């Protein structure tokens, strides 16, 4: 039962290089993840045997396109608990699946004196959708408050949503501070004042279990890329019962049932809402991750994630002039700062160490300014990353500061 | 220079296995296409070496991700002859690039009084976009007649194209008639009456050489899949000053500039219209694709399917009881129909000699009801194809004939 990291990464063929002389190590699986070699040999095999337009059925290897293509379909399914097919919408990744929501539930269900209510911890893709929706119905936007450490109090949830509020929309971790939000109680919060909740699960999704039926979320947004899977492909879960109520937010092929000259029918979910020739490899490649996933367990990849996050956080303390922000409890990422070095420069003499971490504002520059800073560093962890890749960031951070503070 | 097919076959491992016992004769190209080796050795070749977020820049896989996703759109450019990078926008595939222009360019240029024109060829993903921007808007969408071989005169275009008309659009190719149609005299039209026009090239773009700045369409659309590339991956094309004028269809990372609470500023074209983390490796194997065809040569691929188109259409004729649609200067598919067998049969029966077509209204409903057929049948060629695949096609045909004659 018990994950081997040397068996796990052995899997990954990117990993095993260098980069300006030095092995690499890889340490921005937030930005995005690497892949196993059954994923990738799961797109070798679609293209090489099966490849065909799926959903007609008429010769044999449109059959077998479909029944990959919905297979994985029923595999997303199981892999987040919902309850239906109907619930799962394939989409291009969580920014589409959010724009989804607020293009096809808000704008439809936003009068002047209701409230969009997100958290300044949000992701772009989960605030600019909501800042348009509130543009076009005259709506509000709202935002609660974060603590000191970068966690949700629930009383400011409660503060916050009020009668007036229709959606929630937070992210279940935070890509920046590695917080885990309360999801499942900010739902009951929610509904407790008329509202649906919106989860974005990019970043919670590879990393640890997600059960749509215990979270009671409304909707759940996320990305393959971010869990191993290929580019480009994401999905949508949303309640069916919400789902048969909301337009289509794309028109044309596959989503229709009935087209005249002027007026057309649409599907049954899922397919209203999948217009054209869908994400085909991508969708079966996307399921093949989640198989991949599996056989590992997410709870061992949790426990994982865990050790090491506990281990870089003690071996962060260990450095002078580093500023680490967000809470103790955390998914495996920590966003700093080196006193007195850019982060930009911190990410750069990392590279030339072999080491890939991110700089920026990582799509929270509300965040960012909440933090008081321009920038940050973050280095993120997943399932191929070791304990001793960890020793070699703090060595190299160390060393880092060292070389700035003699330039100078 | 001349096309050897027998070394274009040899690239697709696709083509070489059995079905039911019979060698594989795949003539769907139409509804997908199949791919060569140097493209999904393009994908394996980004998922095992260098895949990472792109734009960032600040770590060695990550700058490698985005010269190859950047050098790919410029492959792009190049390829449909654009002026410029910023006229080329990555979306999902043709239907989503349709649906940006109706939802960013219709939508907010649409009064009452105003004319959308359409064809009665069009597919779905040309059709219900433009149905339901103006019903939004409250203008009037319009059909061009068809000549009664399925092609388009340029005197209806004239006629059905007034002062009032916004937007013309229409496909390059028809997928079920074959028809090339006139786009570059319907655009001086177009341009005449005051409208834009909006091509739909998903399947000429496979086919043959697309030159923007010749035919002078204000967008065009395509698909990665029908042209040798991956699936969930397509072009939005459009003039640069048109999309500078347009709104972003989608929100979120990556395509904005600044973002605060309540408002954000966006990008410069072209990631503007790119939210979120992009189709990374489907675009470099789209421009692996793109590598491809150019060193095949579309027009070599262009006089391949003229030839295979003309000989397919004789050995059509010589087939009692068959019934062919559409002119007889085409691209490379066939549709028709057996008298007195549902095309369904036809294309099941095929299946079980290792035959792939496809049966049903193609999502062309309204030109069904055009044609006054509910269903029909369709071969259609690429590069790979062969004229003894196409006499395996009309001796199947021919024993399906005589096999449902004496069934009765």
């Amino acid at each position: 039962g018990h994950m081997n990291i040397t068996d796990i990464r052995e899997q990954f063929p990117i990993l095993h290089q260098q980069v300006n002389g030095h092995d690499l190590v890889y340490l921005d699986s937030a930005a995005t993840s690497q892949k196993p070699r059954a994923v990738i040999e799961t797109l070798d095999k679609y293209y090489n045997q099966y490849n065909s337009n799926v959903h007609r059925g008429v010769h044999t290897l449109g059959t077998r396109a479909t029944d990959g293509y919905e297979g994985a379909r029923e595999k997303v399914r199981k892999f987040i608990n919902a309850k239906s097919m109907a619930e799962i919408i394939f989409t291009k990744g969580t920014t589409t699946s959010l724009n989804m929501v607020a293009l096809s539930y808000a704008r439809a269900n936003l009068k002047p004196g209701d409230e969009v209510v997100i958290t300044y911890m949000e992701h772009h893709a989960n605030i600019i959708p909501w800042q348009q929706a509130v543009k076009a119905t005259g709506a509000t936007l709202k935002y609660i408050p974060l603590q000191e450490d970068g966690t949700i109090s629930l009383e400011d949830v409660r503060e916050t949503v009020t009668s007036n509020t229709k959606i929630v929309a937070v992210s279940h971790v935070s890509n920046v501070l590695g917080t885990v939000n309360p999801i499942k109680e900010m739902a009951k919060i929610a509904h407790d004042n008329g509202a649906v909740i919106v989860v974005d699960g990019a970043q919670s999704t590879p990393h640890m279990k997600i059960d749509v039926q215990d979270l009671d979320c409304d909707f759940f947004a996320l990305s393959s890329h971010k869990m191993c899977g290929p580019t480009g492909v994401g999905v949508l879960y949303g309640k069916k019962a919400l789902l048969e109520n909301m337009e289509p937010a794309e028109f044309g092929g596959e989503m229709i049932d009935f087209v005249g000259l002027y007026e057309s029918t649409w599907k049954e979910l899922p397919w209203k809402f999948e217009a054209g020739t869908p994400i085909i490899a991508g969708a079966i490649g996307l399921g093949a991750a989640i198989d991949f996933l599996e056989e590992i367990g997410l709870d061992e990849i949790s426990r994982h994630e865990h050790k090491l996050a506990a281990y870089a956080l003690e071996r962060f303390r260990q450095l002078d002039g580093v500023t680490v922000y967000g809470p103790e409890e955390r998914a495996g990422l920590v966003t700093f700062n080196l006193d007195d070095v850019h982060p930009h420069d911190v990410a750069t003499v990392l590279d030339a160490e072999g080491i890939a971490v991110r700089a920026g504002h990582h799509c929270a520059q509300p965040l960012m300014k909440w933090l008081d800073v321009t920038a940050t560093a973050r280095a993120s962890f997943y399932l191929y990353n070791t304990e001793e890749e960890i020793d070699k960031l703090v060595e190299a951070l160390q060393k880092t500061k060292e070389y700035f503070t003699n330039v100078f």
